Formats: C-alpha cells, sequence, structure tokens
C-alpha cells in the first residue's frame, strides 16, 4: 500500500493530515496521531506551520514505544515555513522540527509553499519576500545528503513552478512529490499527467473538501461531501461520500492524505482499501471537475508567486 518514488524511497498511500485549527487543543493531535496509527495509518502529515510537530513526534515515538510500530514503519512528513525560505536558514528550519518531535530523521520534508514571506519567527508577518527557490531547493538537497530527510520535495506549485526546479542547473535531486490542493471539484488532472511524466507523485490535500476554515475558505462555497454524485456513489458501493472521494486518488495514481480529528471517521478512512470503483465511476466524478480551489484569500491571491495564476 505504498508508492516507490523517484529516489528509491517507499511512501504509503493513504496519509493523516494533522492540521486542526488552533482553537482545537493542543492535546488533540498527539491523541488522534496514536488512534490514526491504531486504525493503520503509517504516513502522517505535518508542518512548522501547524504548530503540532511536538505532538505528533510525540504520538508517533509512542506507538513505537509501546510496540505497534517500528521508526521506519512510519512514513513522517513535515515542511519548511515560507518565511524560512532563504538558503541559509532551510537546514536549521528542519533541525528545529526534528528537535520538535525528537525525531532523528523526516521521511519528507516539503517546500509548504512558493510564496515566500519576510524572514522572522512569525509566521503571517503583516509582508512578502523575493528569493530564488533554486536556492531554496539547493539547501534541500543538503538536508536529503546529511540524512535529515529521507526524501524532498515541494508543495503548492504549479506547473511552471516545478519546471523551474526540474531545470535547474546541476540538480542533484528531483522532487519526488508536489503536495496540492487535490478533490473532485478542483482535480489537477493536466498537473497530474505533468507529474505521472516526470516520475513525480502528486499527494492530494483537501481531498474531502478542507476543514472549510473561514479564515481562507468561503462558507458559501459548495461542501463536497454534499455533492449528489458523491452520495449516489457512496449509495452504490454502500460506502460514505469521504471513502468515494478517497477511493477516487488512489485510482488516479495520486496519494491521498485525509485530516480527521473524530475517532470513528479516522477508523472508516482506512476503508478505502476494502472497495473499488469501475470506469463509469471514475468517469461520474470526473465530471466533477470545477476550478474550485477552497483556500481563496487575499493572503494569498495577491502574491507575486501566487500558484493559481496560471
Ligand atoms: N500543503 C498544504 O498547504 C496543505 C493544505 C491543506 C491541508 N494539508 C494537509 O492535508 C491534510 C488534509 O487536508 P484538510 O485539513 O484540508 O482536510 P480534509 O482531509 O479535506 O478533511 C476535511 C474534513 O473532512 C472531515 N472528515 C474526515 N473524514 C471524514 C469522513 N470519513 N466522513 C465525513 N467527514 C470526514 C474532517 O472532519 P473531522 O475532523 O470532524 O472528522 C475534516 O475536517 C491537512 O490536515 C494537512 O495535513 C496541507
Ligand atoms: C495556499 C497555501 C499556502 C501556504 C500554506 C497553505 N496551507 C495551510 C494554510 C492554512 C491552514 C492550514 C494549511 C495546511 O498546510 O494544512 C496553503 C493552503
Amino acid at each position: 500500500q505504498c508508492v516507490k518514488l523517484n529516489d528509491g524511497h517507499f511512501m504509503p498511500v493513504l496519509g493523516f493530515g494533522t492540521y486542526a485549527p488552533p482553537e482545537v487543543p493542543r492535546s488533540k493531535a498527539l491523541e488522534v496521531t496514536k488512534l490514526a496509527i491504531e486504525a493503520g495509518f503509517r504516513h502522517i502529515d505535518s508542518a512548522h506551520l501547524y504548530n503540532n510537530e511536538e505532538q505528533v513526534g510525540l504520538a508517533i515515538r509512542s506507538k513505537i514505544a509501546d510496540g505497534s510500530v517500528k521508526r521506519e514503519d512510519i512514513f513522517y512528513t513535515s515542511k519548511l515555513w515560507s518565511t524560512f525560505h532563504r538558503p541559509e536558514l532551510v537546514r536549521p528550519a528542519l533541525e528545529n522540527s526534528l528537535k520538535k518531535a525528537q525525531l532523528d530523521y523526516v521521511d519528507l520534508y516539503l517546500i509548504h509553499s512558493p510564496m515566500s514571506l519576510k524572514p522572522g519567527e512569525e509566521l503571517s508577518p503583516t509582508i512578502f519576500d523575493i528569493v530564488d527557490l533554486c536556492t531554496t531547493w539547493e539547501a534541500m538537497e543538503k538536508c536529503k545528503d546529511a540524512g535529515l530527510a529521507k526524501s524532498i520535495g515541494v508543495s503548492n506549485f504549479n506547473r511552471r513552478q516545478l519546471e523551474m526546479i526540474l531545470n535547474k542547473p546541476g540538480l542533484k535531486y528531483k522532487p519526488v512529490c508536489n503536495q496540492v490542493e487535490c478533490h473532485p471539484y478542483f482535480n489537477r488532472s493536466k498537473l497530474l499527467d505533468f507529474c505521472k511524466s516526470k516520475d513525480i507523485v502528486l499527494v492530494a490535500y483537501s481531498a474531502l473538501g478542507s476543514q472549510r476554515d473561514k479564515r481562507w475558505v468561503d462558507p458559501n462555497s459548495p461542501v463536497l461531501l454534499e455533492d449528489p454524485v458523491l452520495c449516489a456513489l457512496a449509495k452504490k458501493h454502500k460506502r460514505t461520500p469521504a471513502l468515494i472521494a478517497l477511493r477516487y486518488q488512489l485510482q488516479r495514481g495520486v496519494v491521498v492524505l485525509a485530516k480527521s480529528y473524530n475517532e470513528q471517521r479516522i477508523r472508516q478512512n482506512v476503508q478505502v482499501f476494502e472497495f473499488q470503483l469501475t470506469a463509469e465511476d471514475m468517469k461520474a466524478i470526473d465530471g466533477l471537475d470545477r476550478n474550485l480551489h477552497y483556500f481563496n484569500s487575499d493572503s494569498f491571491a495577491s502574491h507575486p508567486n501566487y500558484p493559481y495564476s496560471d
């Protein structure tokens, strides 16, 4: 239940999303990540941005300590925040994430976003920065060579941003993945074909339609999990709309994340491996595509490097 990455490492095809908004107590992250591992998740997705790396790292170390899993059975991802794009800041930012989680290495480190922000400890300084992401990428390469990250990749990059890295003079390591918003309303078919042509894995976030956080998501936007085609497919397969949306991705060759802080829904989500969709089903889902990205905020849209500009 793994995909082989372009550097020889393996990535579990279903990942646990760990972001929760700051009104959720930090202690929840520890509890739900343990539940995710007990359920059968082996891919755990975190980031400096999420302010949960201590808890998530502790959940992983607990499950190693109690004997359920070994470190090498867990694929752990963190991400370089956008205030740390300057090359000399990359490795220290990774080392801080590692110290927070109390781990020797991350399976995957990503550039969280191509939209550089003014350097500082403040996450949302209130202001943009201009940085050659090719130099950021060089510093990511050195973190791989150092054994700080097994694999390195990008997140929120469009085709052109991804091409910039791929065409870089003296490239040593291709991004193994690009983790992007991806679900039946914004299925990224063209970007997905581009990544397949390069042996780069596309990892889908907001695959269940996002947490609909009012800071970036319009509450008027359609609720993906109430979609009538999804609901009709869930009735046909006697599963749930969430399960259909996750299975859709696996059948497209997409690595899919699923966040849930709910005990029942965490266990429910690993049922994605227990059924499959037919071609007529996949076509019905493909027909939902309507260029809708839930994250739709002035914070992003006015950035010189906004990925949805193309
Ligand atoms: N690279 C980036 O910039 C980026 C951006 C967004 C997300 N991500 C990563 O991707 C992860 C997932 O994306 P996301 O946070 O946008 O959320 P998501 O996976 O789209 O989930 C949205 C909501 O779906 C609900 N849910 C989960 N399972 C369900 C089920 N079986 N039935 C009904 N509802 C279900 C969850 O609510 P409950 O908790 O109540 O179950 C969750 O809040 C994030 O946690 C983060 O790790 C990365
Ligand atoms: C478009 C963009 C740019 C930088 C970071 C993110 N990611 C997040 C933004 C707010 C809250 C959570 C996340 C996430 O990474 O889960 C996105 C969606």
